[PDB]
């Protein structure tokens, strides 16, 4: 069997004790943007319960156009008004560079991706940068709170970053 | 205070129980592509433990270039070889079409987004189209298992989708 079979079996247990359905709009009107990193259980990290929060995740917790899209939909159609950005210490994007990453891919495949791999060398700096990307975007404006943090993978603590 | 404030207070208790750091690569070598939807606790849904899985989430669980980027990074740099794709019953991605959404935005802001909103009419059929995007993408080739599921917000059950 595979891990997917394993996780599917776990879903049976989850299903048996499931309470639902809940309304679609986030009850706590908040959106989290975070990293796909395996060590971030975003829900337990923030004490989130089902139905409270949108959670968006990608490699590097990068504010791409997909995140902008997802946030726009979140705010305009589902009434979220707060945004938490999560980066973290020891994160994957610190270990590599775009130019090297695309070069390796072109070696194997013969082509370079059209998209940017969006690596960055410093978590704290990039939270600031990430905050600036949301601030300057004309479609994500319905928030009354926008704050960014670095999750410490060694201690579990969230440390705020000043824009 | 704000919801963000309450969530930070939750993190204090989280960090109290925290055990780390864990190694960066996912210990189960699997990536989950899921939805930001507030009713999906992806970790609990699949019995996921910290350090085991990459979890990617956006609006509508769409395989955008950002998801391909994140999968490519996940596979090439951090060794994942299984992919689980999730959609969900009762999509808010049904309630709107792209063109309508974009028009509303342009009416409000004067500006039309460059990005596709990526709405779809049917979750099940779009799981099939999602699976197809990954399979024919040249940058996400390393997986040995690629499977898609619709998550029922009323029962908590995953229903696999076949191509
Ligand atoms: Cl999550
Ligand atoms: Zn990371």
């Amino acid at each position: 069997g595979t891990v997917t079979d394993d996780y599917l079996a776990n879903n049976v247990d989850y299903a048996s004790g499931f309470k639902g359905p809940l309304p679609m709009p986030p009850s706590k009107h908040i959106a989290i943007v975070a990293c796909m990193d395996a060590r971030l259980d975003v829900y337990r990290m923030l004490g989130i319960k089902e139905g409270e929060a949108h959670v968006i995740r990608n490699a590097g917790c990068v504010v791409t156009d997909d995140v902008i899209r997802s946030l726009a939909i979140s705010q305009r159609l589902l009434g979220t008004r707060e945004i938490i950005l999560l980066h973290h210490t020891d994160c994957g994007m610190l270990t590599f560079t775009d130019d090297d990453f695309k070069r390796a891919i072109q070696d194997e495949t013969g082509i370079r991706p059209t998209w940017s791999p969006e690596s960055y060398p410093d978590a704290v700096e990039d939270v600031r940068q990430s905050l600036r990307r949301i601030e300057v975007n004309p479609f994500v404006t319905k928030h009354t709170s926008l704050r960014g943090f670095v999750f410490d993978v060694a201690t579990g603590k969230l440390n705020e970053v000043t824009p």
